[PDB]
């Protein structure tokens, strides 16, 4: 096999194995896609598969500013143009829906609220809040409250809209975001759920939320066009989890029933050493692997963290992964994917101009002769 060569994703055809992988930039005030990230999402179209920036199901689900929703009609209007344009220069696109969980500030919600999680404990994290043009932003997160049951059907139903919305901007699937210390994460990790009802204490019941939430998003739109973003090791957004082992063994191991078309794991930290160990002991990605594909799981494997062109190369030909995700590369270099076929030089990515702004560090990158 061949990172070059085209793959299959659940309903999805991969022109090829290079994938880009979600990256916020905060350029879509108002949460509404515009012509500048069209043209931005247009340039990459070459990726086998492109993975959006992270878009929350609902305002409640936003910890960000200016970060583009699919709880909008025009949002969902600016999504169709640049799934279009995609579409067009033959590439395939996913939405990753996303909800922040207590991730969040009181301004960016609805009625001025908390934020919602698990349990009501505060994060100690940062938010993008933007200041009346502006600008301002860098605040503390709130303090959160805790969810009711009644309040997790209403979630679980904004996951519902959320996937039928991607549909109608023309998206070819969706990317449940469970990684990175969000609301998902939060029901999963051990620090942040100190429930006692039945999505608390054990393992089962801990992991509870994400398959609901799968079930309710592959129900709408079908389980070969929904896939989901893990991460075992993570410590972003100041998660911890015990024992990461058997909770994510045991969370593949259910997806592996599932019939899902992709799953995108983020080994090691998240923008940080490969080898991150929260616990005790070392997290095992080829045991990790393996629960899935003895489950029954035939979803695309997708790697993703560290990533360079030889790395990249020998973990599809030597069968570790089924496909690589590339984050800051796919920032610097739009044409990524004819250069590392050329083995030509890269880019270099600007961290900052990684957030917010316009055109400079975006759209402004050079593509190949
Ligand atoms: C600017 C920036 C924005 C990111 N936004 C997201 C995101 O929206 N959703 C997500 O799952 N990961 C996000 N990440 C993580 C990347 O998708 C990926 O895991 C990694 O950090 C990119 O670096 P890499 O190419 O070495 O893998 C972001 C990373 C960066 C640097
Ligand atoms: C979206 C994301 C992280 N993430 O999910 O990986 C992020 C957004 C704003 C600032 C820093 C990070």
């Amino acid at each position: 096999t061949s990172l070059f060569e085209p793959a299959q994703a659940g309903d999805i055809a991969l022109a090829n194995r290079i994938v880009m992988a979600p990256l916020t930039r905060n350029r879509s005030p108002g949460a509404i896609p515009n012509n500048l990230n069209a043209t931005y999402y247009e340039q990459r179209a070459t990726a086998g598969l492109i993975v959006t920036e992270g878009t929350p199901i609902s305002q409640q689900g936003q910890g960000y500013a200016d970060v583009p929703g699919l709880y909008k009609r025009e949002a969902i209007e600016g999504w169709k143009k640049i799934t279009d344009g995609v579409h067009s220069a033959g590439g395939k696109i996913v939405a990753q829906i996303w909800h922040v969980g207590r991730i969040s500030h009181t301004s960016l919600q609805p009625h001025g609220g908390q934020p919602v999680a698990p349990s009501a404990i505060t994060a100690k994290s940062k938010t993008y809040i933007i200041n009346d043009d502006g600008t301002g932003a860098f605040a503390e997160t709130s303090e959160p409250r805790a969810l009711t049951i009644d309040d997790i059907g209403l979630i679980l139903e904004d996951y519902r809209s959320g996937a039928r919305a991607a549909l109608e901007a023309g998206f070819d699937g969706v990317e449940i975001h469970a990684a990175n210390g969000y609301l998902i994460e939060q029901f999963l990790k051990s620090s942040t759920n100190q429930r006692t009802d039945d999505y608390g204490g054990s393992i089962e019941n801990r992991a509870r939320f994400l398959l609901e939430v799968v079930d309710a998003v592959a129900e709408e739109i079908g389980a070969g066009r929904t896939g989901i973003r893990l991460s075992p090791v993570t410590p972003a957004n100041d998660i911890f989890e015990a024992d990461p082992q058997p909770l994510y063994n045991y969370v593949v191991e259910q997806l592996g029933k599932r019939n899902l078309a992709f799953i995108h794991v983020v080994e090691g930290a998240t923008g940080g050493p490969r080898d991150f160990k929260q616990g005790d002991k070392p997290f095992d990605y080829a045991s990790f692997k393996a629960a899935y594909r003895n489950a029954g799981g035939k979803g695309l494997w997708i790697a993703n963290n560290g990533y360079d062109r030889q790395s990249a190369i020998e973990a599809v030909e030597s069968g570790k992964v089924d496909a690589v995700a590339f984050g800051k590369a796919f920032i610097a270099n739009p044409d990524l994917v004819r250069r590392l076929k050329n083995d030509a030089p890269l880019n270099a990515p600007n961290q900052p101009t990684f957030y917010g702004g316009g055109a400079e560090g975006y759209t402004d990158y050079p593509a190949l002769a």
